[PDB]
């Protein structure tokens, strides 16, 4: 018997570096105990709209209160437990107890509108994410 492990670093290939930050000063990111529990994959946009919501008002709020509450949604699929219903109940899991923390410094600055929007942007992340993973039982089975 032998173990013959695998891994990409181990065979050392040749690597080709293409960027000038590298050797470029410029901002750092400083607190250890801060990513010692972070790491997270949480998604990300560019493209396409966010909320779509049609007016102007809602989409000009929206763009000036895309800071006084997250857009995106927290990973975390280290979890045995698994559900539909819980499913969407993880995208607020992660997203309720990162909220508070944005507010522990503060504690209120949102107006009463901006929670409505809130709302709303949070169930779009929550809805899109459970959509994603229906995807690929859709295609693998199409019952």
């Amino acid at each position: 018997s032998g173990l013959v492990p695998r891994g990409s670093h181990m065979s050392n290939k040749p690597s080709k570096p293409k960027t000038n930050m590298k050797h470029v000063a410029g901002a750092a990111a400083a607190g250890a105990v801060v990513g010692g529990l972070g790491g997270y994959m949480l998604g990300s946009v560019m493209s396409r709209p966010l909320i779509h919501f049609g007016n102007d008002y809602e989409d000009r709020y929206y763009r000036e209160n895309m800071y006084r509450y997250p857009n995106q949604v927290y990973y975390r699929p280290v979890d045995q437990y698994s559900n539909q219903n819980n499913f969407v109940h993880d995208c607020v899991n992660i997203t309720v107890k990162q909220h508070t923390v944005t507010t522990t410094t503060k504690g209120e600055n949102f107006t009463e509108t901006d929670i409505k929007i809130m709302e709303r942007v949070v169930e779009q992340m929550c809805i899109t994410q459970y959509q994603r993973e229906s995807q690929a039982y859709y295609q693998r089975g199409a019952s």
